[PDB]
């Protein structure tokens, strides 16, 4: 590559794997979204929340791919595994699965940051800082908040709690 | 008829019966609507939902009648039977009765489509496709959703659930 | 399902497979798009054309999933295979691969239409008619046109032809 | 200096040398710009591209000088060497010389970042991250793209290719 400079093969590979993880996450959110749109689940606000996250994760992958091209790396795509479940249980179960997912993306972002630091690649480090690490921290906080409110609600009267959360928070 | 072309007597008759079914449905919804406006039921949002459906069904009948005239068929009207109940129970009972009603209209629309197909009447088929079959599918989905939410709500505290559904969904 | 009516398991399954094919197509277009954004390929208009198609195919899948929920079917997601190539050659090679892809989606849409017809499912038939079959026909025509123009251009002076196509058509 | 804090003499010196390199680059671009404005070269779009880069590099130097004052360092200016050529050959030759130049600025920015990291100077590191490293990466990508397009064009018919690039890309 005429342009490639200070961009290790190790970072390039890790960026490709991070793209796969974000597309996998987007796919998980698409599945969570359409589950909550089932006539026998019918929580539109929960569906809308997850459809929006499917879009953000897809945009995450696209920014990574653009960055990969800008540094002179080569995008390589792999099979995208299907989501870990076909049915996602209650809003509580789903929001728990979403926090697990986001923390695993976050950890992957931190691992890549560590690698960039080890390879003295400040451009990589700054690009993760600017566009990924703060968004993940904010999102995980918002999910933790939602989780707390769902739990407080689904003490007695679980059905009533799920409905009220969907109507008044989402 | 100077204009009538490729329009069987079998289709004409079935269109007249479909008009009767839509007017009967409109009448059912008028009765459901005013039941929920009773001072001893007093669920305004439920009343408004059914009054709106009374209007859509009436419009359904009018489009069918207009189509019948456009093809050179002859509208024939019959007695309209009164609704199947005088009192409609809870929001849950009503929404169940409404889904039963809509599925019976839907089936009548499918039977007429089958007949149009058998008679090689693509105009009839397209007119049902365009104006009736998709609307019924969307409406039945919306009713199934409402039904799911009512059920989730009326676990314990049935009165509280019915109130919240009316206030926050309808 | 309280709502499901005239929706065979055979159609439900075929809809799920069609969703997989559209997501696979979207993924192919994402890969074609970022290939043309490589510093050593650098045909921005070609990149933009394929990124737009990635978005349309994703929207295709989402409309199918919404329809599946509306009929009372159950979305099931599978692994998404990676695109058939990692590097896509010239604009000519890419546009040929895109036409092959679209014709395979089109054929899948026709097969599903045939099945809907066999199962007397006019709602399915109309939904494919309205939202998929005409778009595919228009898109394939636009790709055939592009292909003809690329070929006319890359007689002698292949590099000059590819550049001019990107600048003046895309 | 009353204000100077955590700002090593090693960083101060390196900032002064980086200022010299950016002013030298600005001067190179001024020379490239006016070469392409010669009546016997007459590629206005190429002239405009390089004049714009002369301005960006000058602005780069000014931001560095402002930063040097903000940290309590002392700007020191040195002789600015004249550009490495008096005539710059074809658009292809010029864009190659420009990529070489930018990569040498980029490397200087990375070396300074490394030094800031070694000296535990996070303000320096963040200031380079924010205002210099991403701009260089984007610019080098844009130059690599331009280079690819020029090369594709100047296969046969070099004169025709240079003209078309200037008219339709720049
Ligand atoms: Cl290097
Ligand atoms: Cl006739
Ligand atoms: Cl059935
Ligand atoms: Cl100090
Ligand atoms: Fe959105
Ligand atoms: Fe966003
Ligand atoms: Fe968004
Ligand atoms: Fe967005
Ligand atoms: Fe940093
Ligand atoms: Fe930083
Ligand atoms: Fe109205
Ligand atoms: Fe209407
Ligand atoms: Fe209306
Ligand atoms: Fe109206
Ligand atoms: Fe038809
Ligand atoms: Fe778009
Ligand atoms: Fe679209
Ligand atoms: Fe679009
Ligand atoms: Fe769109
Ligand atoms: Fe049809
Ligand atoms: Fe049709
Ligand atoms: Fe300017
Ligand atoms: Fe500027
Ligand atoms: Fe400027
Ligand atoms: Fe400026
Ligand atoms: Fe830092
Ligand atoms: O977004
Ligand atoms: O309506
Ligand atoms: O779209
Ligand atoms: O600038």
């Amino acid at each position: 590559s005429q342009i490639r400079q200070n961009y290790s093969t190790e970072v390039e590979a890790a960026v490709n794997r991070l793209v796969n993880l974000y597309l996998r996450a987007s796919y998980t959110y698409l599945s969570l979204g359409f589950y909550f749109d089932r006539d026998d689940v019918a929580l539109e606000g929960v569906c809308h929340f997850f459809r929006e996250l499917a879009e953000e994760k897809r945009e995450g992958a696209e920014r990574l791919l653009k960055m990969q091209n800008q540094r002179g790396g080569r995008a390589l795509f792999q099979d995208l595994q299907k989501p870990s479940q076909d049915e996602w249980g209650t809003t509580l179960d789903a929001m728990k699965a979403a926090i697990v997912l986001e923390k695993s993306l976050n950890q992957a972002l931190l691992d890549l940051h560590a690698l960039g630091s080890a390879q003295a690649d400040p451009h990589l480090c700054d690009f993760l800082e600017s566009h990924f690490l703060d968004e993940e921290v904010k999102l995980i906080k918002k999910m933790g908040d939602h989780l707390t409110n769902i739990q407080r609600l689904v003490g007695s009267q679980a059905g009533l709690g799920e409905y009220l959360f969907e109507r008044l928070t989402l």
